[PDB]
């Protein structure tokens, strides 16, 4: 229902989406570029949305992590509970692929992202008007 933030195994950061359309991550909490909308479009996917940016995180086809103001397709993302309570969200386009943080804060290119690593867990965290 309400906003939440996605909170990085990987060092620690809050997955970050700019108005630009740049994906970061950053460590401040209170940036108002970390709230996001993951909005269930079905069973086991998600849309994932910057509130302020409104823009839609998106993955493509070289692995590339970007905001894009138009819903499409590499909009969407298995979100999934692993063993460990963590979530991951994986690309429902490019199979293989996750959405993920490398411990500088910078996006993993997905076309190296993979079971296993820290870079792809997360932990959503949040609820709020």
């Amino acid at each position: 229902k309400d906003p939440k933030r996605l909170y990085c195994k990987n060092g620690g950061f809050f997955l970050r989406i700019h108005p630009d359309g740049r994906v970061d991550g950053v460590r401040e909490k209170s940036d108002p570029h970390i709230k996001l909308q993951l909005q269930a479009e079905e069973r086991g996917v998600v849309s994932i949305k910057g509130v302020c940016a409104n823009r839609y995180l998106a993955m493509k086809e070289d692995g590339r992590l970007l905001a894009s103001k138009c819903v499409t397709d590499e909009c969407f993302f298995f979100e999934r509970l692993e063993s460990n309570n963590y979530n991951t969200y994986r690309s429902r386009k490019y199979t293989s692929w996750y959405v993920a943080l490398k411990r500088t804060g910078q996006y993993k290119l997905g076309s190296k992202t993979g079971p296993g690593q820290k870079a792809i867990l997360f932990l959503p965290m949040s609820a709020k008007s």
